[PDB]
């Protein structure tokens, strides 16, 4: 046997970095932002509700101990993969490498889109054409495409858990909410901790947490969907 | 009122026979399904399977035509056939048995024992193989199979130094060539395409998700997550 190439390839819409299109699709979902096409899998949903429960085979209580905040704790909800892909992206909007090369304006704008990625899941953010029309050019567009991209390239650099102390996950606190990155076997653990607000107004601890295919980023990380 | 992104340890850890490699069966579980061979627990996961098959039906978006076309022999290939992952899982390992570097580290009553086994992984599909006390010269230990866990452990660790199929000129599959039958493995997004090509001429594919062998590509054991 020897490596060969055989099934190698060949050698704007401003706006849509407002817009987040989610539809489901052969197998999951499509989510299109900015000139991104996300193909969202299905895959572990059935698998991490089951975690939950102390009900599983020995092979599996290894990794509920690793992870008790979020398996063995009832009171943690699962979110859909696509919910994780975006709060995935509201962390990489603020990636250091990418808000250095910003326009002061744009910088802005990008931060008003991180938090809009993170702490809503509304389809449309909408923000006055007088600021867009200045800041939003197509280096900028550009450059946030290719930075994006950047820090999925960098998240690969992660290696899965491990007992020989490497780098498994990303930890960030943004906007009042602790988030944490973890690289698995499976893919991205997108977790987040923050505090809700329930309406007498009364604050609480709540934990949330989905699993982003590693597909999903693999092929914005470098070409084709498969 | 924020802090920035920084690296984490957080989610930091703290008897082998001959009978152990002589089936192939599949067990139900969550999320798919369970095989156990020598050592190795696989989860193989029951998605990413209904793609390749709307891809050979063409019942997809337009989005997924240029998949089609860069694979017509196929997803556009009337005789070609798209095999479970569990059986993809069984020829990909067969091949792992053929591995050169693993081969040198073997004794000649070891190696033919194991080529007994690659044969009946990539050529049949019966769950269980039969090997007759006889055809055994000498006696298999438990650090024989070890070595050969490891072997095969080395084999899924050189299939992850292939580059996603590209426009680069980098390697993105493994070839192999054999009796009147030719094996490819080809580096997806979604794990490896694996397909084998025979005489007429037909042709059996499907994919093992890279989750399969992810968990069982280093060294060391981990967790199944």
């Amino acid at each position: 046997a020897e490596l060969s190439t055989r099934y190698n390839l060949p050698a704007l819409d401003l706006n849509s970095t407002a817009r987040w299109i989610k539809e489901p699709s052969v197998g999951g979902w499509t989510v299109k932002w900015g000139n991104f096409v996300f193909h969202i899998p299905n895959t572990g949903m059935t698998l991490l509700h089951h975690l939950k429960s102390n009900f599983v085979v020995p092979e599996w209580q290894q990794t509920r101990n690793l992870f008790s905040h979020l398996f063995k704790n009832p009171k943690s909800t699962i979110i859909e993969p696509f919910l994780a892909l975006r709060i995935l992206l509201g962390v990489a909007l603020k990636d250091q490498e990418l808000q250095q090369s910003l326009i002061p304006g744009f910088r802005s704008i990008v931060h008003m889109l991180s938090e809009w990625l993170l702490l809503e899941v509304t389809s449309a953010i909408h923000i006055s054409p007088n600021l867009l029309g200045i800041y939003l050019t197509s280096d900028m567009f550009k450059i946030l495409m290719a930075g994006v991209k950047n820090f999925f390239n960098k998240m690969f650099t992660l290696h899965v858990v491990n007992d020989h102390g490497k780098p498994s996950s990303i930890e960030i606190k943004l906007t009042g909410q602790q988030i944490i990155i973890t690289r698995v076997n499976m893919g991205f653990l997108v977790e987040v901790r923050r505090i809700d607000i329930e309406p007498e107004t009364v604050l609480s601890e709540s934990v949330v947490f989905g699993l982003v295919a590693e597909a999903v980023l693999r092929e914005h990380s470098q070409g084709q969907p498969l």
